């Protein structure tokens, strides 16, 4: 029959890792074809492209973080377990999207304010609340993806009273570069980011708890399930098979070392027996 699906990412480093490995591992344990598509545009492009579809110039499956699905769904920012943002959002999307959650891969890549070591230890910074204080002297370079946000600096700021001198829209791996030359001072470092352990940086502590769990899960239409039921044992093969600590050594052999991400998603795969050599 041939039949294939599509597996969606937007363009960044961790986003077409675990693309990749979606891919792969449908490739690896059924008979489907993938097509990788890359999407660009934000944080609520892939869901848009899920609802449209496979075959309608959308997307079937991809890897969709709970607390972005939670906030979306409650229509403001909240804090809640892991536990409670997982279980509302796969509820909810079965309900509302004939989309199913499958389970989480292992990690959580939450928004950060992250600041150099030096400037911590000179001003004592250990929580948002200790940067809240001393922002007016500060500058924030952040990803755009946090800077629109609802869940990202809209909220943050109105909670915590920052009041940066100003803020810089920055790619993400540019942001780095930017703190490193104190062209800004704070970042939205992410918590799995390749380039985070390898730039002296501290992360502050979310003190008043604004961001939610961001747990990374593959989310998959019903039809799909239904036409190849197979995927859900595959995906859920990834249940819980990459920590915090993995996640960010394979985005810093990307964005580090400089290999290719199909490579790195293919190799990690292999070396933890989730695919066997062909
Ligand atoms: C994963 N983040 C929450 C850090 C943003 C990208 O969706």
């Amino acid at each position: 029959a041939n039949d294939t699906v599509v597996v969606g990412s937007i363009i960044f480093t961790e986003g077409i890792i675990v693309a990749n490995m979606v891919a792969e591992m449908i490739e690896a344990h059924t008979d489907l074809k993938v097509v990788r598509k890359l999407n660009l545009g934000g944080v609520n492009v892939n869901f848009e492209a899920i609802k449209r579809g496979g075959a309608n110039n959308g997307i079937d499956i991809y890897v969709e973080y709970t607390g972005h699905g939670l906030v979306d769904i409650l229509g403001f920012p909240a804090t809640t377990d892991p536990e409670g943002a997982y279980e509302t959002v796969k509820k909810e999307y079965k309900r509302k999207w004939n989309i199913v959650w499958l389970k989480p891969l292992g990690f959580n890549n939450t928004y950060t304010l992250t600041v150099k070591d030096e400037l911590a230890k000179q001003y004592n910074l250990k929580t948002f609340s200790d940067l809240a204080k001393i922002s007016d002297k500060l500058i924030l370079g952040a990803t755009m993806f946090f800077l629109e946000g609802p869940d990202g600096y809209p909220g943050l700021q109105k909670l915590y009273n920052f009041k940066f001198k100003h803020t810089k829209s920055m790619d993400m791996g540019i942001r780095y570069t930017a703190i490193d030359n104190n062209e800004v001072q704070v970042i939205d470092a992410w918590a799995t980011d390749g380039l985070l352990v390898s730039h002296k940086l501290k992360i502050l502590e979310d003190d008043k708890a604004f961001f939610p769990p961001y747990y990374a899960a593959p989310i998959i239409r019903q039809d799909v399930l239904d036409k190849h039921p197979e995927l859900k044992d595959v995906l859920n093969k990834l249940a819980n098979q990459i920590s915090l600590e993995e996640m960010q050594k394979l985005n810093y052999k990307v964005d580090g070392e400089g290999q290719d991400p199909a490579k790195v998603a293919k190799e990690f795969l292999k070396e933890k027996g989730l695919i066997l050599q062909v």
